[PDB]
Formats: C-alpha cells, structure tokens, sequence
DNA sequence: TGTCCAGTCT
DNA sequence: AAGACTTGGAC
C-alpha cells in the first residue's frame, strides 16, 4: 500500500519497523456494522487488556436476538443483572443504556449517516454520551468507518508503541506522541496499526 | 490458595 | 481530580 510506502520512509526506526511487521493488514472485522456496535466493543475495551475486553464482548454479543447483536431497543429494555454478569462494571452498563437511548434517539446515527460527518463532529457529537471519550470514537473511526488519518494519542499500546519504536526507557506522554506522530499523516491510522504490533514482537520489552 | 495492572468521570 | 471501577494473564 501506499501507507507502508509512506511510513517506510519517514526514518530508520519506522523503515525497519515496518519490515518487521510486514505488509499492512488492518482489522477490517467491524466494517460493516452499526456505529452502536462498535462503540459499545470501544466501551468494552476501555482501559483493560484485549483477552479480559474480548471475553466482557464476546459474552454481551452471545446473549440474544437469534446470535445476532442485540438491538437498541433490547439493551434498553434488558436486565441489568445480565449485562453485570458480562462483565461491565455499573458505569459501563450505564454507558450501554445511554448509547441505546442515543442510537433510538439518532444522537448515534445510522452507518449511512455517519460516514457522511467529519472526524471532528463525530467526536464533538459522541462525546456528549457519558461513558464516550475521544479515545472511543476514535476507535469507530478506526474500525468501522474507514477513518485513514486517525492516531489516538490517549492509547496506553500507542504510547507502548512508541516506547518500543524510540527505544524510551519509560513510557511517552498523550503529548509527545502529539508531537511525534504528525509525520505519519496522511496516514496515521496505518502508523496506529503498526504501534500495536510493537507489543508481539520478538524485540518486545515489557 | 493472591496481587497487580492492562479509559472515563468526577 | 485522585481514585474507583470491571475481568483475566502473569506471576
Ligand atoms: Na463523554
């Protein structure tokens, strides 16, 4: 892609970086779906580790409608007990309920919709919803709405990335990561992916 | 037969 | 706002 080609270029770390990891292969899983259902896999991501975030979703999109996601309308209309029993703290369930009433409502738009809003109203919009940061729209913007030029500083594995990429002794700041990614546009949604990478490498110091 | 730590609101 | 909040992997 034109990405690698871009990063590949930028300096040494990211040349070889980039050869490391290999080609760029997005996630694409969530392309698909709804706005609500990939913010509410960003809610269940928020703050933990990928295994304990996807067990926490993976039961919540195991508890309904014929396999399907659950709708708007059964989240809020479902017991809390349940949702507590998937794993989401009482914040988090409140958080869901609020982005259900939001999706009901058209707060939280359709696909369709969405992909017609900038990143900026996106973010200013969903952001109103308690529970919703920039981070997690940020990662809507990722990985459901094609969002090319996307680096969420906020990112405990982004700064981990950069750890890793700029061989820091301790982990970077929101900022610097700020100051340092700007290099990567217009493609720093592919320089995110490939800061994720960072943590399974063979390199890799915890 | 346990501890710690991996976004968000307040 | 300094800290509470959830589950699971690494020990
Ligand atoms: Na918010």
């Amino acid at each position: 892609t034109k990405a690698e080609i871009h990063l590949s270029g930028l300096d040494e770390n990211w040349k070889r970086l980039v050869k490391l990891v290999g080609n760029y292969r997005p996630n694409r899983s969530m392309e698909k779906k709804e706005p609500y259902e990939e913010l509410i896999r960003a809610v269940a991501s928020q703050q933990l580790h990928s295994k304990a975030a996807n067990a926490i979703f993976n039961r919540f999109k195991s508890i309904s409608n014929n396999g399907q996601f659950p709708t708007p309308e059964e989240i809020r209309d479902m017991d809390f007990e349940i949702m507590r029993a998937c794993g989401f703290s009482a914040r988090k369930i409140d958080s869901l309920k609020s982005i259900a009433e939001a999706t009901i409502s058209g707060l939280i738009p359709t696909k369709e919709e969405a992909e017609r809003l900038s990143n900026e109203e996106l973010i200013e919009r969903l952001t109103q919803i308690k529970g919703i940061g920039r981070w997690t729209v940020e990662m809507l913007l990722i990985f459901s709405l094609n969002r090319d030029d996307v680096m969420p500083a906020d990112d405990l594995s982004i700064r981990n990335g950069y750890r890793y990429l700029h061989r820091l002794p301790k982990i970077p700041t929101k900022m610097y990561v700020l100051k340092h990614s700007e290099i990567c546009a217009p493609f720093r949604t592919a320089a995110a992916w490939y800061l994720w990478k960072t943590s399974k490498l063979a390199d890799y110091t915890k």
